[PDB]
């Protein structure tokens, strides 16, 4: 008809970007081209968003929106994700990401303590960072975070070759994903769906590498070992969860809690799942910002 909209997914994005207040930037880090969303002035403080296993800098968009006014935010494409370029034999290691993140902050002359924010796996990979580099961390955000639990009563946490069955790499696929780790859905044109379903089944090899890697690192590791990394972590820590998050249940936000010296009361939003990040936005940043105020007051 005379109504038609004819436009490319990645002009989308670019205009959600600029929406969220933030420009896409490049930096080769080593063997790293690092992709990256950076907004907000150098004027205000640091804060990292990281996140999660086969998502993108572009989860961070709508929580992002309400923080590039009063703060200066940077949000990476890891490794196996959007426009970042590794090599073709790249170590895809959760110990890998964190160090790797560490040079990225380097290179990107972050100076300081920055506040940080994990999404999911993106929360491992914090978690990780405030144990190795404290003095480097302000403060810690985890949104349905992973580790290593005891409270673990999902069928991804107990044995994580089910991981695989999360995986893109076919049409239709992505629908399946979306029933399994969000409640409450935003609003997602079915040919937005389609063009976005396209680039994780594009990044699907390198996701099941990141897979493969998240199944011998649970081998390896315990709880016990996470209780000795989280005792290392002294950062003020947020944590925030959905109540019908199918991924990792519950019931492991209060473990954080009591495993994290200065972890706050974990949040529990009712009607969400695995990411409140695309499905309650402004409900996390009516949390996170107060936080963010509080543990800038107090520093």
């Amino acid at each position: 008809g005379a109504d038609n909209i004819d436009v490319s997914f990645q002009t989308i994005l670019q205009q959600e970007r600029n929406w969220a207040g933030l420009q896409s930037k490049s930096l080769k880090v080593g063997d790293i081209t690092w992709s990256y969303s950076e907004g907000g002035s150098s004027t205000k403080p640091t804060l990292l968003l990281i996140h999660g296993l086969a998502g993108s800098r572009d989860n961070w968009n709508r929580v992002a929106h309400y923080l590039t006014t009063n703060y200066h935010v940077i949000i990476p494409d890891l490794p196996g994700s959007g426009e970042t370029i590794v090599s073709q034999d790249f170590d895809y290691s959760v110990p890998n990401l964190a160090e790797k993140l560490r040079r990225f902050v380097e290179a990107a002359n972050l100076k300081g303590p920055i506040h940080i924010a994990g999404h999911s796996l993106g929360g491992s990979i914090a978690l990780l960072y405030a144990g190795q580099y404290p003095f480097e961390t302000k403060s810690l955000f985890l949104v349905d975070s992973g580790g290593i639990f005891r409270s673990a009563n999902t069928i991804y946490l107990k044995d994580p070759t089910y991981l695989k069955q999360l995986l893109v790499s076919k049409k239709g696929d992505f629908n399946y994903l979306l029933k399994q780790t969000m409640f409450n859905p935003p609003f997602i044109p079915k040919e937005f769906l389609q063009a976005q379903e396209k680039l994780m089944i594009n990044q699907a090899p390198q996701t099941q590498k990141l897979v493969d890697q998240l199944i011998a690192l649970n081998k390896v590791y315990t709880p016990d070992s996470f209780a000795v990394l989280t005792k290392t972590i002294d950062a003020p820590t947020l944590i925030l969860w959905g109540k019908q998050d199918k991924i990792i249940n519950v019931e492991v936000a209060n473990e954080l809690k009591r495993l994290l010296k200065n972890a706050q009361p974990p949040v529990i939003l009712e009607n969400v799942g695995h990411m409140p990040i695309l499905e309650a936005e402004q409900l996390v940043i009516q949390q996170y910002v107060p936080f963010l105020l509080k543990v800038e007051t107090n520093q």
